[PDB]
């Protein structure tokens, strides 16, 4: 079938159709909304509009996923999943204790952060052990912009 463009609404029939997440689109219409440069690569989406990686920050900032307060873009950060937090905002919501890189944890489905010990004991969360500090810069991805074309049989 033919999609619609997520940017211009008109049906796509380039044979190679981009595709960002479950979206698609014109190769010509996936352009960052302020410099104009094609995103071959990662697509940054906020709101009715699409970035390059470097236009996305100098214009927009990280809330933690805990406290909702922003991160100075000058501040590592630490990641589950697709949340982000504050280096000291990153803890278990029962006993309160910091979690520090390689610690076990769970990640509740809304961010909620439960330390191994205290999620066993209550009990679902997703298992993991907590990431390095990362870097502003490589704490938000954007999303992969992937390719498709149309091919027999229509
Ligand atoms: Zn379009
Ligand atoms: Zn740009
Ligand atoms: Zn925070
Ligand atoms: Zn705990």
């Amino acid at each position: 079938q033919i999609p619609q463009c997520a940017g211009c609404n008109q049906h796509i029939l380039d044979k190679f159709i981009l595709k960002v997440l479950d979206r698609h689109w014109h190769s010509s219409c996936l352009k960052c909304a302020d410099c104009q440069m094609q995103l071959a690569d990662r697509c940054f989406s906020r709101a009715g509009s699409v970035y390059c990686k470097e236009d996305f920050f100098k214009r927009f900032g990280t809330k933690c996923t805990a406290c909702q307060q922003g991160i100075p873009p000058t501040q590592v950060v630490r990641k589950a999943q697709d949340f982000v937090y504050h280096l000291h905002c990153f803890a278990c919501i029962i006993c309160n204790r910091q979690l520090a890189t390689g610690d076990e944890f769970y990640l509740m489905e809304d961010g909620r952060l439960v330390c191994k010990e205290d999620y066993e004991t209550a009990k679902g969360g997703t298992p993991l052990v907590a990431g390095s500090p990362i870097r502003h810069e490589n704490a938000v991805q954007g999303s992969a912009v992937e390719v498709q074309t149309y091919q027999p049989p229509w």
